[PDB]
């Protein structure tokens, strides 16, 4: 293919003709942003271009690790792969990578913002987003930063998470134990995320907007409770211990009386979400057969992924390694067809 040139957020992509008309919308995890026009099937796209995909050994393994992941996700609520592309010829010249999935115009801070949402809307919102994260942790994959700025959506509604499994940021959606560096977590972290997103959903503001960790944490044991010792046992840092355990004693609140005017079926799925005990929280699969997406549940199209080989995580490699087999990811991969889906 012939490819072209253009300046855009201060710096040259090299893209094949086939893209066109290439605007600036974000930044994304370690790259760019444009939405463009595929001349090949006339669908609009977005293309990201890596920063700086291999100046470290950080850089290169991160690359592959997200190469990897979008090649494997293949799932209607998963960002996922429609091409990608470097400007290279040869992987002597190769420094540069692009990757290309479905345009999504916003994202779900664009929803909810200037628009009271129905219960209606709010749980096909929801839905979609535990329907992803069944998928994901199918493979086990966990998002652990999960947010309204990590889930695209277009404008229809429809919705796809983003940057999982790899600037200041916003806190106020990440589960305690992420936040407070917990020895261990499980998948369910992401479930937590989803009782603050949908929390915020039915009320139009923000569950937790703490000012910091130790602020967060007074917000959000106000709301549930203050844990038993046994959830000590998580934490490493003796002096977090003893300050959690100083803490006068909080009664959990009844939700019905924090959600008001809640459907109390949306109540009590924030009630099983929004644990602190991460062993007793709703799983993705679990909170898909809830009562409150009664009328979107369809057991026959809330699939699992294929098994996911993360087995390069555990090893240090050259950041040429790396780099080739990256190349090697790019040169192999195969576009899926434009139309995957038949009628139920
Ligand atoms: N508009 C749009 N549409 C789809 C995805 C993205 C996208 C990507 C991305 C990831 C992989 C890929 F192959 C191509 C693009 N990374 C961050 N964003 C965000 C850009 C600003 N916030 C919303 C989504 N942006
Ligand atoms: O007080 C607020 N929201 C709120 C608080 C508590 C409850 C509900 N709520 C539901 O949970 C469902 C409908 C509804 O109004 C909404 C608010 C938003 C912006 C400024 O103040
Ligand atoms: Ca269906
Ligand atoms: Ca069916
Ligand atoms: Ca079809």
């Amino acid at each position: 293919p012939t490819f072209y040139r253009q300046e855009l957020n201060k710096t040259i992509w090299e893209v094949p003709e086939r893209y066109q008309n290439l605007s600036p919308v974000g930044s994304g995890a370690y790259g760019s942003v444009c939405a463009a026009f595929d001349t090949k099937t006339g669908h609009r796209v977005a293309v990201k271009k890596l920063s700086r995909p291999f100046q470290s050994i950080i850089h290169a393994k991160r690359t592959y690790r997200e190469l990897r992941l979008l090649k494997h996700m293949k799932h209607e609520n998963v960002i996922g792969l429609l091409d990608v592309f470097t400007p290279a010829r040869s992987l002597e010249e190769f420094n540069d990578v692009y990757l290309v999935t479905h345009l999504m115009g916003a994202d779900l801070n664009n929803i909810v913002k200037c628009q009271k949402l129905t219960d209606d809307h709010v749980q096909f919102l929801i839905y979609q987003i535990l329907r992803g994260l069944k998928y994901i942790h199918s493979a086990d994959i966990i998002h652990r930063d999960l947010k309204p700025s990590n889930l695209a959506v277009n404008e229809d509604s429809e919705l796809k998470i983003l940057d999982f499994g790899l600037y200041v940021a916003t806190r106020w959606y990440r589960a305690p134990e992420i936040m407070l560096n917990w020895m261990h977590y499980n998948q369910t972290v992401d479930i937590w995320s989803v009782g603050c997103i949908m929390a915020e959903l039915l009320t139009g503001r923000t569950l937790f907007p703490g000012t910091d960790h130790i602020d967060q944490l007074k917000l959000i044991l106000r709301l549930v409770g203050t844990p038993g010792a046994e959830l000590l046992k998580k934490i490493s840092s003796e002096s977090a211990r003893n300050y959690i355990q100083s803490l006068a004693q909080m009664p959990k609140m009844n939700f019905a009386n924090v959600f008001i005017g809640a459907n109390p079926l949306a109540v009590d799925l924030l009630e099983k979400m929004l644990v602190l005990d991460s062993d007793k929280r709703i799983t993705a699969a679990q909170a898909l057969a809830h009562a409150y997406f009664a009328q979107y549940h369809d057991p026959d199209d809330e699939p699992v992924a294929d098994p996911y080989d993360q087995s390069f995580e555990s090893r240090d490699l050259l950041i040429d390694e790396w780099k080739s087999l990256t190349y090697d990811e790019v040169i192999s991969f195969v576009p899926p067809p434009l139309d995957q889906e038949e009628m139920e």
